[PDB]
């Protein structure tokens, strides 16, 4: 049931920065036991640009094994940070709060020279 | 990076797995557009090789990044996992390249991972 929760709901996940993300899935037309997943990212990194305001995200999700990847676009209204990072992990729900575990990519420029930058990011679920 | 917005065309990897990108504009976000298309792995050892899987994502057209994703489940087969790329296209060379590091989740037993590598995509 912790998995069910999840798809029928809107949920919220702060990862070791205080980043949040919220999550919603919808099931694909297509692919048996997946999920298009929409929802947005709120940055709180220190020592980063575009904080503070949401910015949407996108991806997929299998509920077989509660594994997802989704990614983010740093352009909105507020800030543009001519970028985007690239989520993929997994849900953890056998501990009294589930963790969703993930690796990430950025890319990004500095002037003309173009780097993708890994690392990292542990969510836990807000209630 | 206009060819590439146009419609369609095929992106093909170092071990000849093919993506197929289609393009709409973000509803919301400034000089972004969803990312939609068919993914066809062929990666060496690799499950769910030599079929499409339904990619998704994101691209920034400014300075041309991407990052999507496949979950590795259709009707021809299950790998009950999920690749994401993230990357830049180059468009220097006579070839345009499209470089991606990307991760893997996936199932061992009971026991979760994620797996890194990167990907070198060049236009058909």
């Amino acid at each position: 049931s912790p998995d069910m929760k999840l798809l029928a709901g809107a949920s919220n996940w702060v990862n070791q920065s205080g980043s949040v993300a919220q999550f919603v899935f919808t099931p694909s037309p297509t692919q048996p036991q997946t999920y298009e997943v929409s929802g947005n990212y709120i940055n709180n990194a220190q020592g980063t640009g575009c904080k503070g305001t949401p910015y949407p995200l996108s991806g997929a999700y299998y509920s077989g094994n509660q594994i997802i990847s989704f990614s983010v676009v740093w352009s909105n209204a507020s800030a543009n940070c001519q970028s985007a990072t690239g989520w993929t992990g997994y849900f953890d729900f056998s501990g009294s709060q589930a963790v969703l575990k993930t690796d990430w990519n950025l890319a990004f420029y500095s002037g003309s020279t173009p780097a993708i930058q890994q690392g990292q990011d542990d969510f836990m679920q807000s209630v």
